[PDB]
C-alpha cells in the first residue's frame, strides 16, 4: 500500500479479488467525507460570492455528488463494487467543467474580492481536493486493469526522462501551431532514473510548465521566430524527492509581475494550480527569475514509501 498526504493507494493483490473489495470499501467511505469538506468550503464562502448563479450551480453539483454517494448501499460483493465504479465514473464526468465554471463565477464576483488570499485559498483547496479524489477514484478503477508496469495508477518503474519527453512533444505541437516554431528541449541530469511514481500529477504540471517556457521563449524572440534558444530540463533524483528544473531564455518574469504570476487570473491557471498540486503531494514549485535573460522553474515532488 502506497501513501501521499493523508490518502492511501492500496498496492495489495488477491486471487479471489478480495483486494478490490478492501479498496472499494475504503473509497466508499472516503469520497463522501472529502466531498462534504468541499460543501463546507462553499457554505463558508462570503455570501456575495456564494450566491453568484454560476458558483451556486457548482455548489449544487457537490450536494448532488454527496447525495448519490451516501445513497449507495455498503459494498457486499463484486457485483456491488462494479456498480459503484459506474457511479464514480459518472461523478468524474458531471464535474468535468467544475474548474471552468469556478473561474467563470469568480470572474463575475471580482468586484467584491477585497482580499485575493480568499480566492487563492478557495481555488487551492478546491483544485487539490479534485486531484485527491481523482487519484483515489482512478487508482481503484485501474486495479481491475492488467497494465504492464502499473499497480493501479502507480507506475512501478517510471522514467522521468520518458514522461518529460511525452509532454515536450505535446507542448511543441501547440507551440508550432501558434508560432510556426517551438524551442528544442534538452534533457540532462539523471536521465536514466527509474522508480515507482504516480504519473497523474506530472501529467498536469509538466505540460503547463513546458507551455510557459515555450511561450516565454517565443514572445521574447519575435525578431527570429525560426531560431529560438533551447529550453533545458535538468532531472535530479535522490532518496527524498525528484527535482525537475525547467530553464528558459525568455526574458524572465518582470519585477512588477513577480507576485501576479502565482495568483489565479480571470485563464492564467497553469502556474498557481501546479504549485498547489506540488504542495499537496509533499513537494514545492519555486521560481527564479533572471529579468533580461530568462526564468528557472524548480518542481520538487516527494518519492513514494
Ligand atoms: C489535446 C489537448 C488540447 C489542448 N489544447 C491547448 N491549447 C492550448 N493553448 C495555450 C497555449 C498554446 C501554446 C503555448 Cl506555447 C502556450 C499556451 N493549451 N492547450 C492544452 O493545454 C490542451
Amino acid at each position: 500500500v502506497r501513501l501521499t498526504p493523508t490518502m492511501m493507494l492500496y498496492a495489495g493483490r488477491s486471487q479471489d479479488g478480495s483486494h478490490l473489495l478492501k479498496s472499494a470499501r475504503y473509497l466508499q467511505q472516503e469520497l463522501p467525507v472529502r466531498i462534504a469538506h468541499r460543501i463546507k468550503g462553499f457554505r463558508c464562502l462570503p455570501f456575495i460570492i456564494g450566491c453568484n448563479p454560476t458558483i451556486l450551480h457548482v455548489h449544487e453539483l457537490y450536494i448532488r455528488a454527496f447525495q448519490k454517494l451516501t445513497d449507495f448501499p455498503p459494498i457486499k460483493d463484486q457485483a456491488d463494487e462494479a456498480q459503484y465504479c459506474q457511479l464514480v465514473r459518472q461523478l468524474l464526468d458531471d464535474h468535468k467543467d467544475v474548474v471552468t465554471l469556478l473561474a467563470e463565477g469568480l470572474r463575475e464576483s471580482r468586484k467584491h474580492i477585497e482580499d485575493e488570499k480568499l480566492v487563492r485559498y478557495f481555488l487551492d483547496k478546491t483544485l487539490t481536493s479534485r486531484l485527491g479524489i481523482r487519484m483515489l477514484a482512478t487508482h481503484h478503477l485501474a486495479l481491475h486493469e492488467d497494465k504492464p508496469d502499473f499497480v493501479g495508477i502507480i507506475c512501478t518503474r517510471l522514467s522521468p526522462k520518458k514522461i518529460i519527453e511525452k509532454w515536450v512533444d505535446f507542448a511543441r505541437r501547440l507551440c508550432e501551431h501558434k508560432y510556426g516554431n517551438a524551442p528544442r528541449v534538452r534533457i540532462n541530469g539523471h536521465v536514466a532514473a527509474r522508480f515507482p511514481f504516480i504519473p497523474m500529477p506530472l501529467d498536469y504540471i509538466l505540460p503547463e510548465l513546458l507551455k510557459n517556457a515555450m511561450r516565454a521563449t517565443m514572445e521574447s524572440h519575435l525578431d527570429t521566430p525560426y531560431n529560438v534558444p533551447d529550453v533545458v530540463i535538468t532531472i535530479a533524483n535522490n532518496d527524498v524527492d525528484l527535482i525537475i528544473r525547467i530553464s528558459d531564455r525568455g526574458g524572465g518574469i518582470a519585477h512588477k509581475d513577480l507576485d501576479r504570476v502565482m495568483d489565479y487570473h480571470f485563464f492564467g491557471f497553469g502556474l498557481p494550480t501546479s504549485r498547489a498540486y506540488a504542495e499537496y503531494l509533499g513537494g514545492s514549485l519555486q521560481l527564479q527569475s533572471l529579468q533580461g535573460i530568462g526564468t528557472d522553474v524548480y518542481l520538487r515532488l516527494r518519492h513514494i514509501d
